[PDB]
């Protein structure tokens, strides 16, 4: 028996976590001295890199314009 | 052809394995001396954040109140 | 127009791509000198722990015995 | 009342947004002087090693062939 609302449910649970946790492990590693000035990744940098590949997939599938 | 059970079983295995590994790695990172006494990565902190965040999400498709 | 089949392609592509660089990632954080011989992140532990995790999630919704 | 298309739009947003994160993670990481010549971990390395498994996964469910 499989339970797709409860499938659904675990599948929402692991990928909200996970985006929340990989954003504080980003955040935390792009202080480590390493890359300090290294301008691929300064937080803001990434951040903004980020904004627009999540832009670019959202906007492929739902679209801010409803009538393309 | 397209097996959506087996789609359904990878999804799955891929999301669960990385939430797991992803968990670890935030417990790694938050002990790194580089964010101690850092307060947005002190790991309790982090674990309350990523709480919230999960549970606003959770709410929105699955509440604990089923009849709203 | 929204396309489920390219939805579920991207999807997948993304949580499989994101699956092998956490593995690649938790791998190298394992080697870090401020978490050796701390057992919560000893490599082995941490891979069997995951491998229980996926195997109790993976066994609610795809069980090995098809007849419970 | 479950919303399956903003179940989607924020499945999708999650994980292209993970995927991002964790190829700068991943990175960052490549970096860092203690896996500085070990081999597993060397980026162009990894980044061949995550491409085959990408591939392997996309060809199951979606290969570049539409009749085998």
């Amino acid at each position: 028996a499989f339970n797709q609302t409860e499938f659904n449910k675990l599948l929402l649970e692991c990928v909200v976590k996970t985006q929340s946790s990989v954003a504080k492990i980003l955040g935390i590693l792009s202080l480590s001295p390493h890359v300090s000035g290294n301008s691929k990744f300064e937080y803001a940098n990434m951040v903004e890199d980020i904004r627009e590949k999540v832009s670019s997939e959202m906007e492929r599938f739902f679209p801010k314009n409803d009538d393309e």
